[PDB]
């Protein structure tokens, strides 16, 4: 019953009430027996019990989210924003610095933690969230910490290289050959290089450019998530906003792809 | 551009100027050294002069349009409109049906001519037209005048079939290896059978659905005009209003295509 638009919206509300303090009214947002993974690679989190054991603190922090326009997806359930986060070192950070991803300040009380994060939800038909997963990682996330992920970090900006010089080839040199590459999520994903050839030969024909904002990963680096801003030349320039998310393999190639995209965020140019 | 806006109003005002009857009015539409081929085919008609000359019959015939909504082209001078005209047999007629377009009928005082045409426009930068194109053949007048116009004119509706189909290869067949395609008329043509597949591989990909009006042709089935409207799935929908113009060779084949469309003709949905 739910389009994009109200997808969308209920993203930013969500992020909107995580700044106004109210616990009760976050947990309003979330399906009874809703899962969270927040950082996604960890453990999940489920029941409204267990949220508020993880928003409570956060919110003792001040946490302050800016939210980038998010996209939806052409599947009816989900919507995608991306989360700038600022809060006090207190009382979270000495749990991230415990867990190796902060090096403990020297004013732990006048101390802020930044942190970038893009947040995949899932909604039933209702608006409830019945899944929420949050990526973000070390190199996503102050106190020091990269540790080469930065080199799975960078196979998301290599795809864009290359696919904007028409490198078709260097393009599926990334990919496993059980490449599972769904664009957009909806809509049967291509199986197969032989399939994301043409998919690629395709691009190329109507000259897409591609341009993305500073990937995040997981905190296991199994994801790499990437917001790609496609222009089109053909049929007549268009603008396309967009969110992925590969799974990479255990050397680093490109397994599954979701690119999350809908109808409502293609614009005439 | 939004100049095509501009060269829209004035085709309009061409047809409306044919409505009101002053013979002056309609040519200050026309450059001083302006060219008209009504129909195509036939010689042409240099200056004001003959200008005047060849309005005049039509005009006292009491001659009346029926304008369609315009389509620009994408290369700042031309504008295309299709027009269906009704008027007296006489004078004009007996012109006509000594040339073998129509049967003389049987009340020339009570009879009526009707045509269907398509006007191609080139105008300059002021606006005035410098050169106009019309075309209309026979099968587009009254009276009654042949197996081949019609089956030359099938030709702009094999393509419209085939592409539907998704048969890209019976589309390549409709055409020579010389074929030129301006697709669309301003940005670089495609040349060669080759460059034509690419196209239309992109154009079974995106969905397009062709669906044309009845064809006109000129007054010696060397050029096919096809007004269609075309209208893709993907990357989301939106709809093209095209006027096609082509060139046909001796034995049937189109060797030069010219689409006009401009900017101002797409939709979306
Ligand atoms: C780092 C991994 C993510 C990978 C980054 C990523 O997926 O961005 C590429 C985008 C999504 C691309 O699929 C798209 C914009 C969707 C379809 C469109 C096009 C080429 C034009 C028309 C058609 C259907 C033939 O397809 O182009
Ligand atoms: C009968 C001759 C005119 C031919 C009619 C014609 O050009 O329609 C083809 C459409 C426009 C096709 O160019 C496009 C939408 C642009 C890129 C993709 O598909
Ligand atoms: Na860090
Ligand atoms: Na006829």
């Amino acid at each position: 019953h739910m389009n994009e638009f109200a997808r969308k919206k209920r993203a930013l509300e969500h992020s909107r009430r995580i700044n106004a303090g109210d616990l009760d009214a976050i947990i309003d947002l979330y399906a009874p027996d809703a899962v969270l993974e927040d950082p996604v690679g960890l453990p999940p989190v489920t029941g409204h019990d267990a949220l508020r054991a993880h928003y409570e603190p956060l919110l003792a922090a001040h946490l302050r989210e800016e939210a980038a326009e998010p996209v939806a997806g052409q599947d009816a359930t989900h919507a995608l924003i991306q989360i700038s986060s600022v809060m006090d070192y207190l009382p979270v950070g000495p749990l991230y610095a415990e867990r190796g991803w902060l090096k403990a300040p020297d004013a732990p009380g006048t101390a802020r933690i930044h942190r970038t994060a893009m947040l995949v939800i899932r909604m039933d038909a209702s608006g409830l969230i019945r899944h929420l997963k949050s990526y973000w990682g070390t190199s996503d996330l102050s106190g020091g910490s990269a540790p080469d992920e930065a080199a799975r970090k960078q196979m998301a900006v290599d795809y864009a290289e290359r696919i904007n010089a028409g490198d078709i080839e260097g393009v599926l040199d990334l990919f496993t050959d059980d490449i599972v590459f769904e664009d957009p999520v909806g809509r049967p994903p291509m199986v197969g290089k032989d399939d994301l050839r043409r998919h690629l030969e395709l691009a190329v024909s109507c000259g897409t450019h591609e341009v993305p904002d500073p990937p995040m990963t997981s905190m296991d680096d199994r994801f790499v998530v990437t917001p790609t801003t496609v222009t089109v030349q053909r049929p007549r320039p268009m603008t396309f906003r967009i969110v992925g998310i590969v799974e990479l393999d255990e050397h680093g190639l490109g397994r599954r792809v979701q690119a999350f995209w809908g109808v409502t965020d293609v614009t005439m140019d």
